[PDB]
């Protein structure tokens, strides 16, 4: 018999992560190779796989694969890269980079799957998925007309698929931020804890696509928050038994008070609860998320004072779980009639009843989608990728779309910038597709879903690559270290005036006082220390009048600093009029 094979279906059927892990790596050891290793590795492990079991998958992934924009993975083949954070969008962001020929190597900050809770799933998504082998590696996925995958499942396909590439991951490791480069030679690097491996360490990365969740985003990367109304969204997953009088109890998609508003007052006139939403999801468990308002779940000691800050109000201290046990149990009843029968919970990942208070009341949103910082020459592509990108809303089911999206959309960077355009390139086109996320949804993107790819325009309709250009990013692009001989003439054509100094082309020329300088200078003497606004237009109209020059930036432009390469543009005219003079 051939071992390998029993490695391979072992690897396959794994349904815990370190088991995963360790099934891979002797089905690595049994195919004389190790894990980490490129498409190479890849290539390997099906050439000496290619029996019946396997040969779907490889099918699959050799269709996906060689989809025209990877360049039989040469695209990317100079790419190095992060990523932070095992979560789906995380692999799935993985598998992408890898397709790309990249290397990618990704931290994982804990040592299990241990979420679930469960995730409604777009079209575009399941079939995304499925074109990964997600029936191969899972088989339960989306039986018949399911609509939805638990956590952790879904990431357990997307690590298996991410492995097989030859993706390299490390667990319990956390990323806590940037090592910029020692000097001129050097590349960026992360910083790690608790031990980094001493290769980990001292791995050097061109791009880092941070997927943390939630409440994590990088330096530089700054957050735009807003809230609605206070909600409160309590989850819950009681056991499962697949029996038929299970499986016969219909699901509930979603259904809002403000339409079965009998139901919802008969819930309350019959249990005391007050909601405004409820969902049951029928999967690895039986799955429920609702909504609630404070003032029902202080009346039944659910929560235990009226907290003013949210994220105390649904703390381990305020939050009392015999209650919220109770009232997550009474209303899963209810909204199925009883018909799943005497309700269990399951246990989450610690073995306490799994039901968890989530605070609904957000929808945040990260100001960009990608940032370049740049320092000893070293370019370093930063981009978030999933929860950390946009917070997604549970009900409505967004989440796994549109971090995959996201992802895609972050692997399409990642091309571009390899293929070596300027980063004000590369950033702009990130962010007119940023544009776009926040209110997508399968009605306003493209209907054949078949034929969706790393390319923006198979999957966004009317798409404008321009919607944002180079020159409103700049903020995106940071440089801690041509141009040269433009600021050193300007510091000489304005050395003597009383409260100019000369330093770049932004915060030099807020104050209008330094073009003024500039223009009495060039042409003297029209004559002093004015205003702010004042001196700027100055300048601009008697600049525009006298010397020819017609003001590229606004005035306001120049007084908020907020283009550089303008000011550039603007003042490079008044050298190639008087330089050689
Ligand atoms: C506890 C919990 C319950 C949820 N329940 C629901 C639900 O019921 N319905 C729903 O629609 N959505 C739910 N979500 C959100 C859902 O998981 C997301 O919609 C989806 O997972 C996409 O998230 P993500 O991949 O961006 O990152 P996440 O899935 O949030 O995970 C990010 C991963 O990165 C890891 N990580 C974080 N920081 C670091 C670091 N510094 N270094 C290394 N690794 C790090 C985390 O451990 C995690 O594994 C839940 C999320 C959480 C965290």
């Amino acid at each position: 018999t051939n071992p390998a094979h029993d490695h391979f279906e072992t690897f396959v059927q794994a349904q815990l992560c370190q088991d995963v892990l360790s099934s891979f790596q002797g089905l690595c050891r049994a195919l004389g190779v190790e894990s980490g290793g490129g498409l190479s590795q890849y290539h390997k492990i099906k050439a000496q796989l290619n029996y019946w079991s396997a040969k779907s998958l490889w099918a699959k992934l050799d269709k996906r694969a060689s989809q025209p924009v990877y360049q039989q993975g040469q695209a990317c083949t100079n790419t190095k890269c992060l990523v932070v954070g095992a979560g789906p969008c995380g692999l799935r962001a993985a598998v992408e980079l890898a397709l790309l020929g990249a290397r990618v190597v990704l931290v994982e900050k804990r040592i299990k799957f241990s979420r679930h809770n469960v995730l409604h799933l777009w079209p575009f998504t399941i079939h995304d998925l499925r074109a990964l082998g997600a029936k191969k590696f899972y088989g339960r996925f989306c039986t018949g007309t399911l609509d939805h995958i638990s956590i952790r499942q879904l990431q357990l396909l997307l690590l298996k698929v991410a492995l097989l590439l030859g993706v390299e991951i490390h667990w319990g490791v956390k990323f806590t931020g940037l090592q910029p480069p020692p000097r001129k030679g050097s590349g960026w690097r992360a910083q790690l804890q608790p031990n980094p491996p001493a290769q980990l360490a001292s791995y050097e990365f061109d791009v880092l696509i941070s997927a943390a969740g939630g409440k994590f985003v990088p330096e530089g990367f700054t957050i735009r928050e807003m809230r609605g109304k206070l909600a409160i969204g309590i989850t819950a997953n009681f056991v499962n038994g697949r029996t038929v009088e299970e499986t016969q109890v219909p699901e509930i998609s979603g259904v809002a008070r403000i339409y079965n508003q009998k139901f919802f007052q008969s819930l309350l006139k019959a249990t005391g609860i007050d909601l405004e939403n409820i969902v049951y999801y029928k999967d690895e468990t039986h799955y429920f998320v609702m909504t609630a308002k404070k003032q029902c779940l202080l009346r039944l000691g659910v929560l235990r004072q009226d907290l003013s800050e949210t994220d105390q109000l649904l703390g381990k201290a305020n939050v009392v779980p015999e209650a919220l046990q109770r009232f997550a149990r009474a209303a899963a009843d209810f909204a199925t009639h009883g018909k799943l029968g005497k309700l269990e919970f399951a246990q989450d990942a610690r073995g306490r009843p799994d039901v968890a208070a989530f605070d609904f009341t957000s929808m945040m949103r990260a100001e960009s989608s990608a940032r370049v910082q740049e320092k000893h020459g070293a370019r370093l592509l930063l981009g978030l990728v999933g929860d950390c990108l946009v917070e997604p809303f549970w009900p409505l089911g967004t989440g796994v779309a549109r971090g995959f999206l996201a992802a895609f959309d972050a692997a399409w960077m990642v091309k571009r910038w390899a293929e070596g355009a300027g980063p004000l390139e590369v950033l702009a086109e990130r962010e007119s597709l940023y544009q776009l996320l926040s209110q997508t949804s399968p009605e306003n993107m493209h209907r054949n879903v078949a034929q969706y790819g790393l390319d923006p325009a198979t999957r966004y309709p009317n798409l404008n690559l321009r919607a944002v250009t180079p020159n409103q990013v700049q903020d995106l692009y940071d440089m801690m270290d041509g141009t040269e001989e433009l600021l050193h003439w300007c510091q000489e054509q304005t050395a003597g005036f009383p409260g100019v100094h000369v330093t770049d082309f932004s915060s030099s020329w807020a104050d209008g006082l330094a073009l003024c300088a500039l223009v009495h200078h060039l042409q003297p003497g029209l004559l002093q220390g004015m205003g702010a606004l004042e001196a700027t237009t100055w300048a601009l109209r008697v600049a525009e009048h006298e010397l020819g020059i017609t003001p590229v930036l606004s005035a306001q432009a120049v007084m908020a600093g907020s283009d550089p390469l303008g000011l550039i543009a603007y003042l490079s005219h008044f050298h190639s009029a008087f330089k050689n003079t």
